[PDB]
């Protein structure tokens, strides 16, 4: 059974003072072993959070570029990433495709690059409201997610990736997808692997939702068949986090 | 008299054993009091070397973003730079404004929000070969220039600005500007800010020059009227970096 996974998502936010306050309710907190949980502090941060930090908890970056290193002022690398201790990336988040406009072939490349480091990644896909009306939701998450999965070449590499599916009219506004809403997406992923993506992938591959999770709505989303945890963001940095993360429990 | 300013540009290069083995050579180095010198590593090592460098020298961050706090994934604040006891940030990069299409009002919007929470400021600018080749040099540098100084309101913001005037066919192709190229930009520069920024400013600010600068070309380039020092990017790695920061003398 796929292993249930609640990533935080920072955001740009993060001080000492209150990273400190967050990571100790964090500490504090008791995961089972069937709960595997991460979170992802701003860039600046990610060293002093992963040597504090007990190594049950997931530590990383927000973004990455796609070389070890080079002429990109501002970039940080998989290597760098790795060279402080931390294992994962965030990539393809919906505020890197629009508001930076980073292309589906660049996400490609980053997830590409950072598993050849020896990162897990959680790849992030997802749909406009527009996309929605206009009945492109498949359309548009297919695209995404063909681009990148061109550039996994072999099915270990699969076992590092977890798929992050939030629509990106979900994101910071309060309006989560239903419990069948979301339910019927992470479905028709789930079926493109089995379709598309080497023989049981499928069936490993963790496809969570993102897009205003709480801990008052995470208990439907939890129970639906093809949810395998969650992408939260505005309520990771609030001590209704590590109640999100028991969302499996009753 | 502008204190002569040096600033290095790690750019996406970094390691806590390369960065080591740099930091004691910048360490052990003795410049003159006259001399300000800046490092700018990738930010996940910014707080640990600024909390391991003597502070006369500076620590950047290569970007930030343009307020304080939000749902911008990825992006650092001048309040999280502040935060880690970072007080500088390099803005408005060629490498920003041409692989990542960061436009003139952004780069103006974040050099805003970086003054206005309290830090200093590389304001980078410059033209491409094609530019250069139709003559639009001084066009280019000041429509660039022009959109952060529309957000500045005041010389205690200019205060806290250095220039970096880069010519982007001069950024790792081995082609440096020649010290009479050079000249003619930032003496037209400081010509501009004359008219267009407070009373003063024009002589205050450091207009600093980027672009191949190596221990071989930089004794020449310091030496000219309008070049208050450099950023430099592939030798500040290498240990003549040391020697760049002499380039005055
Ligand atoms: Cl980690
Ligand atoms: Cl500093
Ligand atoms: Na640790
Ligand atoms: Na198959
Ligand atoms: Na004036």
């Amino acid at each position: 059974s796929r292993k249930f996974f609640v990533g935080g998502n920072w955001k740009m936010n993060g001080s000492r003072d209150d990273n400190d306050k967050l990571l100790k309710l964090l500490s504090e907190a008791h995961f089972d072993d069937n709960t595997e949980v991460l979170i992802a502090p701003p860039s600046v941060f990610l060293h002093e959070i992963r040597k504090s930090l007990k190594k049950e908890i997931h530590v990383a970056a927000q973004n990455c570029y796609k070389v070890s290193k080079g002429a990109f002022t501002g970039e940080i690398s998989p290597a760098m990433i790795r060279d402080i201790g931390c294992d994962w990336v965030i990539l393809g988040h919906s505020e890197r495709r629009n508001i930076f406009g980073e292309s589906d072939e660049l996400i490609a490349e980053k997830v590409q690059h950072a598993l050849a480091e020896g990162l897990s990644v959680i790849a992030c896909i997802g749909e406009t409201l527009s996309e929605r009306e206009s009945n492109k939701t498949e359309e548009v998450c297919v695209r995404q997610l063909k681009a990148i999965a061109n550039k996994i070449k072999s099915a270990d590499e699969w076992k590092r990736v977890v798929v992050a599916y939030e629509p990106v009219w979900a994101i910071g506004t309060g309006k989560v997808a239903t419990p069948q809403q979301a339910q019927e997406v992470h479905n028709f992923l789930r079926k493109w692997f089995k379709t598309n993506a080497p023989n049981g992938v499928d069936e490993k591959i963790r496809i969570i939702y993102g897009g205003s999770v709480t801990a008052a709505n995470c208990k439907e989303l939890a129970q639906q068949h093809d949810v395998d945890g969650f992408l939260v963001g505005g309520a990771s940095l609030k001590p209704e986090f590590t109640e999100i993360c028991k969302a499996r429990q009753r």
